[PDB]
């Protein structure tokens, strides 16, 4: 409900994981990916855009901060804040959008987060393993974590 947590050891189980968790996105969902460059971040939303139905290639958006796709069942609004210092943006519309948001390295704009979210971090641990933990912040990604917990 507040936390869970898996092991991977390929790029697969992780997309497994995210593919499973678009079940229960709804719109307005933000959901906050941290770790290392090439901890599994960008891997983690291209398994969550299979889970919402969208076919076209969905590739790290570093270079341009923000990434649409409205092709699936909810759009997602794929971001990338690594290189914001180089770039306003007006990110808060798409943060309390229709769709869901999923922000990787978002703690480097902490303070423009909605005060709710789901965090997932994903921590190296050894070779092609991966250590990803669901973080719930507010009643909404409570409910989240729940059903997914429910219907792993
Ligand atoms: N268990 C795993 N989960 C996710 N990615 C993995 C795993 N094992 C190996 N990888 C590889 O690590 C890299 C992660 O890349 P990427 O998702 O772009 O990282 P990030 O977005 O966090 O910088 C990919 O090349 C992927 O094939
Ligand atoms: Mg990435």
């Amino acid at each position: 409900m507040k936390q869970l947590k898996w092991r991977t050891v390929n790029p697969e189980e992780t997309k497994a994981i995210a593919k499973l968790t678009a079940a229960f996105a709804k719109p307005g969902d933000v959901l906050t990916l941290e770790g290392d460059l090439g901890a599994g971040k960008t891997t983690f939303t291209k398994g969550f855009a299979e889970g919402l139905g969208i076919t076209r290639i969905v590739n790290s958006p570093t270079f341009t901060i923000i990434k649409e796709y409205n092709d699936g069942v909810l759009p997602l609004y794929h971001m990338d804040v690594y290189r914001m210092e180089d770039e306003d943006l007006g990110l808060d519309e798409y943060f309390h959008g229709q769709g869901v948001c999923l922000v990787e390295w978002a703690h480097l704009i902490e303070e423009q987060l909605p005060q709710e979210r789901l965090q997932i971090v994903i921590k190296r641990a050894g070779d092609d393993e991966r250590e990803i933990t669901f973080t719930a912040v507010g009643n909404r990604y409570e409910m989240l974590c729940e059903e997914l917990s429910r219907h792993d």
